[PDB]
């Protein structure tokens, strides 16, 4: 390893540990904000635009009612979530800014990306060129390498969770399924389009997982549609787990033979799970032209900036039914959050 990167990642993981051991908790509180706009709901609940009384900047906050996360069995997932936002920095990640708790709910403040998912100008596009395509790729190598040095599985990588920041570079959101993980873990989660087959086959798993997950990515993002697509679940299990898949006319050679090795059923084999780890990825042909240190630096002009008119904007976000965020005059499922 180059001794930039080795010096790097050795104290990127020294600052990680100390907040790791030691997560800040209850940095704000909710009357501290004024409630916007809902930008997005699931089943964690609802991120909602708001606004800071004092300095009047603007966040996305992510609410999550205690007592749905313990019925959806995600209690250990969202103290996960939590920790390791308040823990990690690196330029492609979304920033963690404040979070508390109140008698019902959970709350993640985070810095807002006004340029909305990539999702969105993915299917407005129709599809991405592969130097656009590899622009964005070359962002998520470059993260996962910095996850996985602090033995962080992701296992959300979907192109509704990269949002498109005023810099036309990404921001990666959604540590829900995000663990710190030395060695294998177990549980059945992620998108079905996502899932590498390790998961779908309920085997123990490992950081592979992420980088079956990039070859999707890369794969959508220059197709313009998923590799393994059907119209349920298991259909798509099915085309997972087969060792095949079908390339457009249109994708060069090099693509192609990227995308054989991370697509690669037997986790084994996969690229980023060699020997040589993140370097059989950077130093392959697809990415010849990609300057890893510009990218990094944020210094190489992106291909595609959003619009959008100021900070405040919601634009390029959709329109969600507009409901109550209530707080109960009696503690909910303290016991369970105490960390939080
Ligand atoms: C940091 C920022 O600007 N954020 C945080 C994350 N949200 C969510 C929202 O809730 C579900 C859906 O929209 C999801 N794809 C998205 O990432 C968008 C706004
Ligand atoms: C029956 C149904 O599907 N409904 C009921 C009414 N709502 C409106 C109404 O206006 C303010 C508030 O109730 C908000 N929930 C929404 O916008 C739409 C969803």
């Amino acid at each position: 390893e180059q001794e930039s990167v080795k010096e790097f990642l050795a104290k990127a993981k020294e600052e990680f540990l100390k907040k790791w051991e030691s997560p800040s908790q209850n940095t704000a509180q909710l009357d501290h904000f004024d409630r916007i706009k809902t930008l997005g709901t699931g089943s964690f609940g609802r991120v909602m635009l708001v606004k800071h009384k004092e300095t009047g900047n603007h966040y996305a906050m992510k609410i999550l009612d205690k007592q749905k996360v313990v019925k959806l069995k995600q209690i250990e997932h969202t103290l996960n979530e939590k920790r390791i936002l308040q823990a990690v920095n690196f330029p492609f990640l979304v920033k963690l800014e404040f979070s508390f708790k109140d008698n019902s709910n959970l709350y993640m403040v985070m810095e807002y990306v006004p340029g909305g998912e990539m999702f969105s100008h993915l299917r407005r596009i129709g599809r991405f060129s592969e130097p656009h395509a590899r622009f964005y790729a070359a962002q998520i190598v470059l993260t996962f390498e910095y996850l996985h040095s602090l033995d962080l599985i992701y296992r959300d990588l979907k192109p509704e969770n990269l949002l498109i920041d005023q810099q036309g570079y990404i921001q990666v959101t959604d540590f829900g399924f995000a663990k710190r993980v030395k060695g294998r873990t177990w549980t059945l989660c992620g998108t079905p389009e996502y899932l590498a087959p390790e998961i779908i086959l309920s085997k123990g798993y490992n950081k592979a997982v992420d980088w079956w997950a990039l070859g999707v990515l890369i794969y959508e993002m220059a197709a313009g549609y998923p590799p393994f697509f059907a119209d349920q679940p298991i259909q798509i299990y099915e085309k997972i787990v087969s060792g095949k898949v079908r390339f457009p006319s249109h994708f060069s050679s090099d693509l192609k033979d990227l995308l054989r090795n991370l697509l690669q059923v037997d986790l084994t084999k996969r690229f980023g799970n060699l020997k040589n780890g993140v370097n059989d990825i950077k130093n392959h042909k697809w990415f010849a032209t990609t300057d890893w240190i510009a990218i990094y630096q944020r210094k190489v002009e992106a291909p595609f900036i959003p619009k959008f008119k100021g900070p405040g904007d919601t634009s390029n976000f959709d329109d969600y039914e507009e409901e109550e965020i209530r707080v109960s005059i009696n503690e909910k499922c303290g016991k369970e959050f105490t960390e939080f």
